[PDB]
């Protein structure tokens, strides 16, 4: 699950990625290994770290979940939220910084819907 | 119509500098509250909850649902109720764009300090 889940080039970018905004951890392949043994003792598929719509997939399944997460849930949510950002090629810089863009594609998403919509006609 | 229970004077005064669209010339007036609340009679809702910002927002909440697909008349309605919590929230607004920025600005970041408050347990 180590070569599966990023190619060559987005593991280089993985790996400069902080774990949290002010800190100097920053991703590993041991955070791949483990997100993917993760989603198996949660009844997921973890072939769907793969793509960018499999981590979609993943993220609204876990979403309903958020608030009330532990932190196992927590760090598990947020390293496939930085997974999804590295597959889609959207530059981020710690865990938070994906977060904030991921937020940020889902209202220019749900606009883009809804303008494609109103002037339809 | 007089509808006038539904703004104090401070509020009127920002209501009616606020412009329909954002870089347009005509601003909200008095026949847009009383038109969006015979609207809410209409689609059987109680226009009495145009009168607070609770109103406003389980309005917007009944509403959302229907937005994608709404015709001009649902969103129309919608954007002038997202206003009107703008202004009973004394959140400030310049047109009908920014006010719905800015309900989505408030909504990511209760959802998150939620998430935050939960999360120190
Ligand atoms: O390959 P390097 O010369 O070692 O520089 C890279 C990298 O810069 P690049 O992206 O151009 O490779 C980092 O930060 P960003 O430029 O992506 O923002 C980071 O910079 P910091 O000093 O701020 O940490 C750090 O430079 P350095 O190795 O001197 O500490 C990093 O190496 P790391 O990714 O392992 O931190
Ligand atoms: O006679 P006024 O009520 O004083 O209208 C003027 C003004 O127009 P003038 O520059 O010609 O005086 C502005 O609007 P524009 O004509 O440039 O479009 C301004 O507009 P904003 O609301 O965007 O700030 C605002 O209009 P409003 O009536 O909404 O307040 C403003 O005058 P006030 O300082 O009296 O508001």
């Amino acid at each position: 699950a180590r070569a599966s889940v990023l190619s060559g080039g987005e593991l280089d970018k993985w790996e400069k990625i902080r774990l949290r905004p002010g800190g100097k951890k920053q991703y590993k392949l041991k955070h791949i290994v483990w997100a993917s043994r993760e989603l198996e003792r949660f009844a997921v598929n973890p072939g769907l770290l793969e793509t960018s719509e499999g981590c979609r997939q993943i993220l609204g399944q876990l979403q309903p979940s958020l608030q009330t997460g532990s932190e196992e849930l927590r760090s598990l949510y947020n390293t496939i939220a930085v997974l999804y950002c590295v597959h889609q090629r959207i530059d981020v810089k710690d865990t938070k910084e994906a977060l904030d863009k991921i937020e940020e594609e889902q209202n220019k998403s749900k606009k883009k819907a809804q303008q494609a919509a109103a002037d339809t006609g």
